[PDB]
RNA sequence: GGAUCGAUCGAUCGAUCGAUCC
């Protein structure tokens, strides 16, 4: 039943203006939304039909909003439809948009239809519903659908323009600092989302906390391991492997000009990376030695980038968990290759596992903070045993340690693993929640706690700042509400004139093609795989090769997770094919009826033939090279 | 495969991590 707390939102929707209606309630904002679709739909005369749109950019919520839009409007006789990467497949969707009337499609499919012809005028729809809108920010796709909305309005081609209402839980502040930014980032945001209202509760206050959020904060600050033996040895394993990796690069240190790295840190693995991709464009004349070398520098920044990873798993997660993943890393790569440099590396790290394994299993060793994490969730749980506990973890690679653990540490049993009956549910970024925490991380059952446990104290400062943040955005939202409409609508209209003139001056046209015919080579190989004159270019975002010559230069390998996506069907990996590179190339799919292995640049090195520069790619869209579009009369 | 967002880090750009969509 709509009670007056739902209808003081839809209030200022009703009337017939933009709104930016936010509520912290989720099953709030679904019934005020459902509310305004039905004023707005039983609003129209006869003769004319409303065709109200709802963008929701997830699944599981597109699902969730499909679902109840149909329950509810079933008596009142409304089409209700809804498109998404499982149905916008050989399906006429102008006739979808043209029969329907409350069409629930994803905004990615709205930005591709109005970039493909299809729907030309947005003026189509009468009444557009944002589902957290606060995602209006930069390049979205709810940005790419305003910027048409505003293109085609202040183009001068005004038709009839649907309503832009808006759907949010928090107005969101960014980065700013001061209240007059906030206030600016906020009406950046009524700009770009075009609406003249931000309705929010500001009569019915006593019956809004009953059921919400209500959350608490119990900052715990804790200190890192002083007895690092781990850590120690791991250190002088990655200085062996980098003494021993200076042997044929002399000037090692000079490729990557940064500062000083320490090993356990991001800096060191950007250090690794970045001196990976700037070694791995040597030009040496005899194509034979320099594939050895390159291979070699490959292999030994790889064995460095994993000790780094694992010294930084043992600062956060167990000891016993870093020393899991790096057997599993050397297993893996064990039956992969087989050349005297991963033998090398092998029996050094068995050499050094020998005194490992005994180092891990010292009780003397354990880290604090999974101590007072484990006492936390004891002292918590013997408060109440009905708590289900969420614990938010950085990395995917701890997201299973810390469940090794839980259900290896004899301290605690009434845990069970809960990786995304299941009481603590280890995840790592999004129901009841009586309890999160935040470990190393930077709505309902009223009385829950949220701790955040870190050994530095940057994001306790970081959450204090949040709060201090949130404080400041509800305070700017109070005070454009107190502002009337005329200078408001001028203000946001002023706005988003500007940022229309600042989109139009950021042109890049066309860049000049190089008539060259530069070929590609492997990353850990510098082997010849293909001309980019045998490129031919699917859809301007996907690249293939036809040669038949490079239908033997990979081999498959069954992919883990295959899916479609709207234009293609994966259907497996392609890796090298040589004796030991096993390099990730790029994915076999299927057009239409061909079986086609396309390929990513960023597991690629340019070389022109010209000059013979090596250059190193990241993304297609930086590559500039005369695209062939691909011809399906060829092959 | 491609795009988008967020967090961290480093010289307006780049790297890593996580999530989303097509
Ligand atoms: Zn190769």
């Amino acid at each position: 039943k709509p009670r007056n707390y739902q209808l003081e939102l839809a209030l200022p929707a009703m009337k017939g203006k933009n709104t930016i209606i936010c509520a912290p309630t989720g099953c709030g904002k679904t019934f005020v939304s459902l509310l305004i679709c039905e004023h707005h739909l039983k609003k129209f005369p006869q003769g004319q039909k409303g065709k109200v749109v709802f963008f929701a950019n997830q699944i599981p919520v597109y699902e969730q909003q499909k679902s109840v839009f149909s329950k509810y409007f079933e008596r009142h006789g409304y089409r209700v439809t809804g498109i998404s990467g499982a149905t916008a497949e050989n399906v006429p969707v102008e006739q979808i948009v043209e029969n329907n009337d409350i069409i629930i499609l994803t905004p990615q499919i709205l930005v591709n239809n109005l970039k493909k012809g299809t729907i030309p005028s947005l003026s189509i729809f009468t009444l557009m519903i944002f589902d957290e809108c606060h995602n209006t920010s930069k390049q979205h796709p709810y940005n790419m659908i305003m910027f048409n909305y505003l293109d085609q309005k202040l183009g001068g081609s005004s038709g009839p323009l649907p309503q832009v209402i808006g759907l949010t839980a928090s107005v969101g502040v960014g980065d700013a600092k001061n209240t007059d930014e906030a206030l600016d980032y906020i009406c950046k945001l009524c700009a770009s989302l075009d609406a003249s209202v931000i309705a929010t509760v500001k009569h019915n206050l006593e019956e809004l906390e009953q059921v919400v959020y209500k959350p608490q904060k119990f900052f715990r600050k804790v200190e890192s391991r002083i007895s690092d033996k781990f850590k120690y040895i791991i250190a002088q394993l990655m200085r062996d492997t980098e003494s021993l990796a200076k042997r044929i690069c002399k000037d090692l240190e000079n490729l990557s000009q940064i500062q000083n790295r320490e090993f356990g840190t991001q800096k060191y693995e950007q250090w690794i990376v970045t001196v990976q991709k700037a070694c791995m464009v040597f030009q040496m004349p005899d194509k034979d030695e320099e594939s050895r070398i390159c291979k070699a520098l490959f292999l030994y920044t790889s064995h460095l980038r994993k000790y780094n990873d694992a010294l930084i798993i043992s600062e956060h997660a167990r000891m016993k968990d870093a020393l899991d993943y790096l057997k599993d890393f050397f297993s893996n790569v064990r039956a992969a290759g087989f050349d005297e440099i991963e033998q090398d590396l092998t029996q050094r790290f068995e050499e050094k596992l020998q005194e490992l394994e005994s180092v891990s299993r010292d009780p003397s060793n354990e880290n604090p903070k999974l101590e007072d994490l484990c006492f936390i969730l004891q002292e918590e749980y013997h408060l109440n045993p009905e708590t289900i506990t969420i614990l938010f973890v950085k990395t995917r690679a701890l997201v299973d340690a810390l469940k090794n653990w839980i259900e290896g540490n004899p301290k605690l049993s009434f845990l069970k693993p809960g990786i995304l009956d299941h009481n603590i549910l280890i995840a790592t970024s999004v129901a009841q929640c009586n309890l999160v925490i935040l470990y190393e991380y930077v709505g309902r059952a009223r009385g829950s706690k949220c701790f955040l446990l870190t050994s530095n104290a940057g994001v306790i400062e970081k959450e204090q700042i949040n709060m201090y943040k949130e404080k400041m955005m509800n305070d700017s939202i109070l005070r454009l509400q107190t502002w009337d409409e005329a200078v408001f609508r001028e203000k946001i209209l002023h706005i988003q004139t500007h940022e229309k003139f600042i989109r139009d001056s950021q042109e890049k046209p066309k860049p000049v093609p190089d008539k060259e015919n530069k070929k590609l080579l492997c990353r850990k190989c510098k082997a010849l795989a293909c001309y980019t004159a045998d490129v031919r270019v699917i859809e301007e975002c996907h690249y293939t090769v036809l040669g038949d010559a490079f239908k033997e230069c990979f081999v498959s390998r069954p992919h883990p997770k295959p899916k479609q996506f709207s234009s293609f069907e994966k259907r497996a990996k392609i890796f090298c094919a040589r004796q030991n590179c096993s390099h990730d190339w790029g994915i076999h799919v299927k057009y239409k009826t061909f079986e086609i292995p396309v390929i990513k640049i960023e597991s690629f090195v340019v070389e022109d033939i010209a000059t013979g520069v090596q250059t190193l790619y990241s993304k297609w869209k930086d590559f500039h090279f005369e695209k062939i579009p691909f011809d399906p009369a060829e092959m």
